[PDB]
């Protein structure tokens, strides 16, 4: 869970509460990168918004709706020995705080729902661009009319049609009249609980900017329905969405490594360190996203954004000595220390400075054929990298590794600008 709150402590009991929660299913991507978005983006001035940006991550990492089967079937009976049992807990004891007032589960769902059928697309048996809740009032709750809610939520989402099939509708469940399927969902466990609960449907048939998009819609009408306040730093438009998902700015930061572009990167970076007696989802990984992750396929190393495959690490396994905390370089004829895991922007030329005990090898670079080079004391311009070494797409940044004997001493990445 990650809080999306007002700066000052004190505004945060001055508006309702909302949940905020998508990726039960992995391969629904409107829902998590709407999560995403809306942390990266936005700003809440009162209240508080808690978001869960993906339920089920391993699922989402594999682009698998669930791999250990419908996590949104899981909030009734639950064998204690299910593999996520800890996760529904967790998920549970966040509906069922005291200080939650209102759960918004998003969801990608096929076609276009229509309380009527008008073809095989536009039924009622079809999911996709609706706003859905379990029963029409939930006695005890902050908000106890869900049906008000929701019309005036449709209302908002309706004032910015894209295109007259996108319409969004209704659906009310009527969950606890027999529908056994809803009774084991998230969202009738939280009106269990008293809260007022809903979940968005972005349909399956749209591109996910256009997904987002709906999706942004739903959650900022809600908050205008709760009444928090909120603000975002850009434009709600399929072009604006589109934009935010593919952004040039996103980093992810393996371990102690430099941070790295997540877009444009070559397909396959090869001979990649990764530290040593280190489980793949234990390995640190940091981004200005919220949705990244590493996975192991095969015996490559998937860096995921959502469902995007960003690239395949092809590693090498190695103690990853932290005891090198800086490097004298020069830049530009400017001599100076450069961190360990830093990123250099380079107009023309750099060099490294000799040191006891730490090997450096350029890669890109080389000078003949050792295969444990040291490549310091050298005079580095653009002309002398073979292009095909470059981390990314652009052929403009490289790695320099250092090695302390055997162990790897870190990384610094050069960037051609
Ligand atoms: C074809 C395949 N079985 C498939 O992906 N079906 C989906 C089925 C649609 C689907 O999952 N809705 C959700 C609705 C849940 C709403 C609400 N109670 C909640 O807890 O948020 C579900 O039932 O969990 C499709 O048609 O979009
Ligand atoms: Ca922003
Ligand atoms: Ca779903
Ligand atoms: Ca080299």
């Amino acid at each position: 869970m990650i809080e999306k709150a007002p700066t000052n402590v004190e505004d945060r009991d001055k508006a309702p509460h909302l949940l905020l929660l998508a990726g039960i299913q992995g391969d629904e991507p409107g829902g998590f990168n709407a999560t995403n978005l809306f942390l990266m983006h936005y700003s809440v001035l009162k209240g508080l918004v808690e978001v869960v940006p993906v339920l089920n991550k391993p699922s989402m990492l594999r682009n698998h709706r669930g791999l250990y089967g419908d996590m949104n079937r899981k909030f009734a009976a639950l064998d204690k020995n299910d593999p996520e049992y800890p996760t529904i807990q967790e998920i549970k004891s966040l509906i069922a705080k005291p200080s939650i007032d209102a759960v918004l589960h998003l969801h990608d769902g096929g076609g276009y729902y229509r309380p009527v059928y008008v073809d095989a697309m536009l039924n009622p048996k079809r999911w996709g661009n609706c706003f859905i809740i379990d029963q029409d009032e939930v006695k005890g709750a902050k908000f106890p009319n869900l049906l008000a809610f929701a019309n005036n939520t449709i209302e908002s989402i309706n004032a910015h049609l894209l295109h007259p099939i996108e319409e969004y509708h209704l659906k009310n469940t009527r969950t606890a009249q027999g529908d056994t399927e809803m009774q084991k969902a998230l969202t009738f466990y939280a009106i269990n609980q008293k809260k007022s609960a809903f979940a968005n449907e972005a349909s399956k048939e749209l591109p996910l900017a256009s997904r987002v998009f709906y999706h942004l819609q739903a959650i900022e009408g809600l908050l205008n329905q709760l009444n928090i306040p909120f603000k975002r730093d850009f434009d709600l438009n399929p072009n604006s969405v589109h934009a935010l998902i593919n952004d040039k700015n996103l980093w992810a930061k393996i371990s102690s490594l430099p941070k790295m572009p997540l877009f444009n990167l070559r397909p396959k970076l090869n001979h990649f360190p990764l530290p040593h007696n280190t489980k793949i989802p234990q390995i640190p990984i940091e981004s200005n996203a919220y949705i990244v992750g590493l996975v192991k396929n095969k015996q490559e190393v998937f860096l995921k954004y959502g469902n995007k495959l960003m690239t395949r690490l092809s590693p090498f396994y190695i103690e990853f000595d932290p005891s090198l905390e800086e490097v004298k370089m020069q830049i530009d004829n400017k001599d100076q220390m450069v961190k360990i895991g830093s990123v250099v922007e380079v107009k023309e030329s750099f060099y490294i400075h000799a040191m006891d005990n730490i090997r450096a090898n350029v890669i890109g670079f080389s000078v003949s054929n050792e295969n444990k080079p040291n490549e310091a004391g050298y005079t580095i311009k653009f002309k002398d990298f073979q292009k095909r070494f470059s981390l990314d797409k652009q052929e403009r940044i490289y790695r320099i590794e250092f090695y302390k004997n055997n162990a790897f001493s870190g990384m610094i990445l050069v960037k051609f600008v």
